[PDB]
């Protein structure tokens, strides 16, 4: 009935391009100790640390599978990928073998539905982009931003008005929708916008209403030019508050951004949340890697 935000760090390999430009790793990663060392003497610990050799299935098992279980119990869940552009958020979240979190979680969801034969289940999905505090519905997109509203009901549940929700019965249908949403996003950068893929599960007793939501979010790139003036800083403020024993029982400032408002019922409290902080090990990215390590640390 209450749980901390779980923070996972994912370190990707140094990329060919980075190697060819003369860069080398500035991170020593110790997965079994749950920790990393930046440069010579900057040490950071996280709930889960995944090294460059951790494959997609390993990330999914470490970070996401336990959310999937709470989702079917009727808890809300979110997994978000955070980090600078180029760090591996999209690769990790898998919405665009090498398949990422979304296809694996959806594959498992439909198997669970098949297994729970005493429940009658309905699943629908929405797929939204947030850019400069305006929504675009990627499954419609003929939808004016002004016609999508984010509200909250009396029981604290987030209510979307004007967003397309599509019933799905299998992974094939989910993959098809993701392909079209991703096509629709282009015909403004993907690294300056957030995307939110929301899966809603409605379960009723007898013969395959408890309602839960699982959000999969691929956040805007965290890089900075160098107080709360950005959606990433609003999200960081919220997760900081939740992780702070003095602040966590006080008023959590969800209202500051659309991203924190849409996740309000699915971020800490009674919901289960995992942040996957993605980092480049490249020495060329030292400063942004430090920024992400520090941001992720504030959530613990
Ligand atoms: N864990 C990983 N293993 C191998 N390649 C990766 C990994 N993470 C990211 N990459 C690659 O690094 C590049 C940037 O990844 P991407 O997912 O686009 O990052 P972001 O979404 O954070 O900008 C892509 O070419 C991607 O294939
Ligand atoms: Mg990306």
């Amino acid at each position: 009935e209450e749980a901390p935000v779980r923070v996972a760090l994912r370190v990707r390999p140094l990329l060919p391009k980075e190697l060819l430009h003369g860069h080398q790793s500035c991170l020593q990663v110790e997965p079994g100790l749950g920790r990393v060392t930046l440069g010579r003497d900057r040490h950071f610990g996280f709930h889960v640390v995944l090294a460059e050799d951790a494959g997609q299935e390993a990330v999914y098992q470490a970070c996401v599978q336990p959310l999937l279980e709470a989702f079917f119990e009727g808890f809300n869940a979110t997994v978000f990928a955070y980090g600078q552009t180029g760090s591996g958020k999209t690769y990790t979240m898998g919405e665009a073998d090498e398949q990422g979190i979304v296809p694996r979680a959806m594959a498992e969801a439909f198997k669970l539905i098949d297994e729970n034969d005493l429940l009658d289940c309905l699943v629908h999905v929405s797929y939204l982009e947030v850019y400069k505090e305006e929504f675009r519905d990627l499954l419609e997109v003929g939808t004016a931003s002004r016609d999508i509203q984010l509200r909250e009901d009396e029981r604290g549940n987030v209510v979307l008005c004007g967003v397309k929700e599509v019933d799905v019965e299998g992974l094939d249908e989910v993959l098809s929708l993701l392909e079209m949403g991703n096509a629709a996003r282009h015909t403004h950068l993907s690294s300056r916008s957030h995307t939110v893929f929301t899966v809603t599960l409605k379960q009723r007793g007898r013969a395959p209403l408890l309602v839960s939501k699982f959000h999969f979010v691929d956040l805007a790139g965290s890089e900075r030019v160098l107080q709360i003036n950005s959606s990433l800083l609003a999200l960081g403020n919220v997760i900081s508050a939740l992780g702070d024993p003095q602040r966590r029982g006080s008023n959590i400032p969800y209202r500051d951004s659309k991203i924190t408002r849409i996740l309000k019922d699915s971020l800490g409290g009674n919901a289960k949340t995992v942040m996957i902080a993605c980092v480049s090990p490249s020495s060329s990215d030292f400063d942004e890697t430090l920024n992400t390590l520090n941001y992720a640390s504030r959530a613990q």
